[PDB]
């Protein structure tokens, strides 16, 4: 319902034409420290206009 | 141009986030531990909105 269930999302956009190794990388690290300060542990992540956005949906405890 | 990053993070503006300022400080971080970039605008905008544009520098 519109009640139960704190969640928090987060986006990270970019030119899906962009070079940028280390995404990956970014990604873990940033979820990292999102844990860190909301010590959740239901992560869920996935990736997809041209523009790719790595979504990130996490449920708060 | 420019190439950008943009990062959202979204959450219910009711919900009380203490450490909400601190994730924006220690993400951006990362952030830039990883694309040096030196330039980065981030403002706050039912739903409250972080929003942090970078500037890639390579």
């Amino acid at each position: 319902a519109a009640t139960a269930t704190d969640r928090l999302k987060l986006i990270l956009a970019k030119e899906r034409t962009l070079n940028l190794p280390y995404m990956e990388e970014m990604r873990k690290e940033i979820i990292a420290v999102i844990q860190k300060y909301t010590k959740s542990s239901d992560i869920h992540f996935k990736t997809l206009q041209s523009v790719e956005t790595i979504e990130v949906e996490i449920i708060l405890p």
